[PDB]
């Protein structure tokens, strides 16, 4: 039985955390922000075949060895958030270095679409950001109803398995 350590990362207010609980819980609490570092693990059947989910909703030593360890990341940013867009190479480069590989199993999260009045990344910067990385795109909103939510995590999945 298959664990794959995910891991979440991506600038302050994006929301790693709202994706997160989503995924596993399937709510969604406006301005909630986690008191203390919370895990995640769930059985999960993706095309068929069953695996164990463990999240890092991300000092901590925590962090550091799930950034070592993770199988795949998920990095996201806000399409409302220009500097979190800005800053995804950041997270990028930091990835690779850590595993020390030219690539790694990763998708360019791109959420927060349901506010589209607030829209200041646009879905083509944000395909063609993904494509510099050779890395799937996809947008998603974790507020009710979501969108894409179960999908991103399944499709990290899918990546790490097909590699
Ligand atoms: N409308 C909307 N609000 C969202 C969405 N995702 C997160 N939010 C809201 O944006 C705020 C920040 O989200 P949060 O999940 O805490 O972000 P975070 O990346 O975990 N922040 P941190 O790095 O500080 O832990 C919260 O008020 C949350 O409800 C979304 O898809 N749509
Ligand atoms: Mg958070």
């Amino acid at each position: 039985l298959p664990t794959y350590k995910l891991v979440v990362v991506g600038d302050g207010g994006v929301g790693k955390s709202a994706l997160t609980i989503q995924f596993f819980q399937k709510i969604f609490v406006p301005d909630y922000d986690p008191t203390i570092e919370d895990s995640y693990l769930k059985h999960t059947e993706i095309d068929n075949q069953w695996a164990i989910l463990d999240v890092l909703d991300t000092f901590s030593a925590m962090r550091e060895q799930y950034m070592r360890t993770g199988d795949g990341f998920l990095i996201v940013y806000s399409v409302t958030d220009k500097a979190s867009f800005e800053h995804v190479d950041r997270f990028h480069q930091l990835i690779l270095r850590v595993k020390d590989r030219e690539s790694f199993p990763m998708i360019l999260v791109a959420n927060k679409v349901d506010l589209m009045h607030l829209r200041k990344v646009t879905r083509d910067q944000g395909k063609e950001m993904a494509t510099k990385y050779n890395i799937p795109y996809i947008e998603t909103s974790a507020k009710d109803p979501p969108l894409n939510v179960d999908k991103t995590f399944h499709d990290l999945v899918r990546v790490i398995r097909q590699q």
